[PDB]
């Protein structure tokens, strides 16, 4: 059971953001969702035995 | 049960954004869902065992 | 059960977005869908077992 | 049970940002969701034995 | 049983920063979510014996 | 039980930051949750035995 409510005159959001210049490599990287706006909600829920998550930039052999 | 209600005069929303100028490599890589607005609601269930998830920038052999 | 309410007088949204001027590589990638409005709603489901879910940039063997 | 209310007359939120000149490499990364608003709430279950998590910058072989 | 409420005029909030010039190598590494805004609420759980978590800067060999 | 009020005409809060100008090697890592507002509300439980938490700089072999 889950109750949000909310009231406002202004407002202003930004969510994820990159500027790069001269690099050569630049990573961003995200595992879960991405949920945005003035009022914002997010749920998740996994059943079951051996669960494996495996957020990594890079690799190199 | 979930509930959400919302009242608002004046507002402005930018999900991801992204500016590259002269570099090599640039990547911007995400698992989930993108969901945007004034109000936003996401929800997600998996069921069953060995359940796998992955998200990788990149690889070099 | 979900139950989702909205009032409001003015307002701008914007999605993903992108610029790129003079970069080699550049790469923008999303594993689940996109979704916007003033108001925005999504759901997903999924059963059995051994789901799998590979997000990724690039490779190179 | 979870109860959240809020008043608010002004104000500006920055999720996540980054800014990088001349730099070789750099990265940026993270294991859970990324969630933004005037207003936010995030929630998470995980049932069963073998559970893994490992968040990792790189690897060099 | 939680319960949480708030009233503010102005307010500013800035969540994860980072600046590079000119670094050779420089990493920014979290294990959980990030969660931003004027007011902000987190919970999880975790349930079944021999749970592990590792989060790593980087490796060499 | 956790009960939880707050009352403000003005304030300013910043999360976590970093600078680097010319350094080799500069790591942030951190083996939690990354929580922020005016307002701000964290919580945690595991269940079970034989546990591991194993938050680390950097390994050279």
């Amino acid at each position: 059971v889950l109750y949000v409510g909310s009231k406002t005159k202004e407002g202003v959001v930004h969510g994820v953001a990159t500027v790069a210049e001269k690099t050569k490599e630049q990573v961003t990287n995200v595992g879960g969702a991405v949920v945005t706006g003035v009022t914002a909600v997010a749920q998740k829920t996994v059943e079951g035995a051996g669960s494996i998550a495996a957020a990594t930039g890079f690799v190199k052999k």
